[PDB]
């Protein structure tokens, strides 16, 4: 059912919510590490932790990317699903105008 569909797209989407809140946490936690390394004086070292840092970022950007896509395809079934009522609103509204013909 697109029901059941709506639920496992929404499923997914959580669970990358949690990678999304993990990744963004290590994006933090790699800007702290580059920060520590500018106050020993290790530049050297601040600039590969910012390119950990940017390399979280990418990762980061591939599960909201993820999570975009099943997005577009839950609120396309979803919409479907609104389009089916609004055509039996319409099909209601019709049997409406059948008995005022009638």
């Amino acid at each position: 059912s697109p029901t059941k569909a709506i639920v496992r797209l929404r499923e997914h989407i959580n669970l990358l919510s949690k990678k999304q809140s993990h990744l963004r946490t290590q994006i933090t936690n790699q800007e702290n590490e580059a920060r520590i390394f500018l106050t020993k004086g290790n530049k050297v070292m601040a600039k590969n932790a910012l390119k950990k840092k940017k390399t979280i970022e990418q990762l980061l950007s591939k599960v909201e990317g993820t999570m975009e896509s099943m997005e577009q395809q839950l609120f396309s079934i979803e919409s479907a699903n609104l389009n089916l009522e609004t055509m039996r609103a319409m099909q209601e509204g019709a049997k409406a105008m059948k008995t005022i013909h009638s």
